[PDB]
């Protein structure tokens, strides 16, 4: 689980979107597995815009940091889940690292901010949805 809050917006994974995110619905894109709702509440968070590919992320299947090198987003096929069918994600960064079903939501920053989340992992490989050319969310 988790969430990036910046200005009045909720960045979370699409597929762990709740019934008040729809509600509240700004935009969506299920080929990124990202949603946007609106908020009442100024948020916590402040975006990167680079093109960083080093930073640190947090794992929640693991109560820890790791710092990562990843790849430029990119569109990747991803296996089917109960989630999706089989489909290529596009705006993906892949890494090594540890993520298993529940670290989707954790955020990946670099030293000029939020980078992204944790969408995919298995097989020792981590995913990250980028959202950090939503240039919209810093307005
Ligand atoms: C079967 O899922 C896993 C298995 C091992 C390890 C990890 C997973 C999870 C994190 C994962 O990668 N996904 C399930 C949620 C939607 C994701 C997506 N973006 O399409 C894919
Ligand atoms: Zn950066």
């Amino acid at each position: 689980s988790g969430a990036i809050y910046v200005g009045n917006y909720r960045v979370v994974n699409r597929h762990l979107a709740t019934h008040n995110d729809w509600a509240n619905l700004v935009w969506e894109d299920s080929s990124r597995d990202l949603l946007v709702s609106s908020t009442t509440a100024q948020g916590c968070d402040t975006i990167a815009r680079c093109d960083c590919q080093t930073g640190v992320y947090y794992c929640s299947s693991r109560r820890k940091h790791y710092p990562v090198s990843f790849s430029k987003p990119s569109l990747i096929f991803v296996e089917a889940s109960e989630y999706y069918p089989a489909r290529y994600q596009s705006h993906l960064m892949l890494a090594v690292g540890h993520s298993e079903p529940g670290d989707c939501g954790g955020i990946l920053r670099c030293q000029h901010g939020v980078v992204g989340i944790v969408s995919t992992g298995g097989n020792g490989l981590v995913g990250f949805a980028d959202v950090r050319d939503l240039l919209w969310l810093d307005e």
